[PDB]
């Protein structure tokens, strides 16, 4: 399948080469799969959604997104102009209030509520976690995030808008799941982008149109926009069975477009995020 003038990190995660407009991907695109959006909650009345995105947790008085951040999130995973995986189910959690902010007490317990909560939910081909968020180290919230991963789903973790090694920065920090930094439409390092060692890879993360609250869309910068990239190609590859929610960091790393990007620091991986398509 072929979305004209899409955005371009939608047609950069299908492409060999920075610079075009058209997303190319398999018509199954996500069916099948789960993805959960832990953030600030999703606007799931958008059109862009269709009907398949839902709240199923808040922790604070109202599951709306009073912010935009969590429903551009949910967007490039999974909405039908800006998401990379265009029929995938998207679950809200919403860990982080409508400043953005949430203590890492509540962000653990949205951890362990996926983790359990997949299990009512109907996922026959896997389940994505996408956690747009972090802060300084933490072990317990590192742990929480291993927790989710070892118990099958498949953990996307923004790297950081730190410009600085994501070693000190959770759940960024933890090993054991997907850990993303971001990239320009010119495949220079995106400038806040934190790196290091613990990056998995990269995704599309510099002004990245998505939808917004209110019904509308707008651009918006951050390593929280390269994770859902990831979010999403992860949940439409493992609905063309190519990969399982224990490997799929591995497989995209394996399967990334390599050496493409610049600014990228002695040390950390060079691997842009591909789906491989061939139309």
């Amino acid at each position: 399948a072929a979305q004209t003038n899409a955005p371009w990190g939608l047609a950069r995660i299908s492409s060999t080469s920075p610079g075009t407009s058209t997303y190319y991907y398999d018509e199954s695109a996500g069916q099948g799969s789960c993805v959960y959006v832990i953030d600030t909650g999703i606007e799931a009345s958008h059109p862009e959604f269709e009907g398949r995105a839902q709240m199923v947790k808040t922790y604070y008085y109202s599951s709306r997104d009073g912010n935009g951040h969590g429903t551009h999130c949910a967007g490039t995973v999974g909405s039908r102009t800006y998401g990379v995986a265009k029929k995938t189910q998207l679950f809200g959690v919403k860990v982080l209030d409508d400043n953005g902010s949430g203590q890492y007490s509540t962000i653990i317990a949205g951890m362990d509520f996926v983790a359990s909560d997949k299990n009512n939910r109907n996922c026959p081909k896997g389940v994505v976690a996408s956690l747009s968020l972090g802060g300084g180290y933490s072990s317990s919230v590192n742990s929480a995030a291993a927790r989710l991963q070892s118990s099958g789903v498949m953990v996307a973790v923004a790297a950081g808008n730190n410009n600085a090694d994501a070693r000190n920065y959770s759940p960024a920090s933890e090993p054991s799941v997907c850990t993303v930094g971001a990239s320009d439409r010119y495949d220079r390092r995106s400038s806040f982008s934190n790196y290091g060692s613990v990056l998995d890879i990269f995704g599309p993360g510099t002004d990245i149109l998505s939808t917004w609250i209110g019904g509308s869309t707008r651009s918006i910068s951050g390593t929280s926009m390269a994770t859902p990239h990831v979010a999403g190609l992860a949940a439409y590859l493992m609905t063309l069975g190519k990969t399982t929610a224990a490997s799929a960091c591995r497989y995209i790393a394996d399967t990334a477009n390599k050496g493409d990007l610049s600014n990228i620091p002695f040390g950390t991986v060079n691997l842009l995020a591909y789906n491989n398509y061939q139309a």
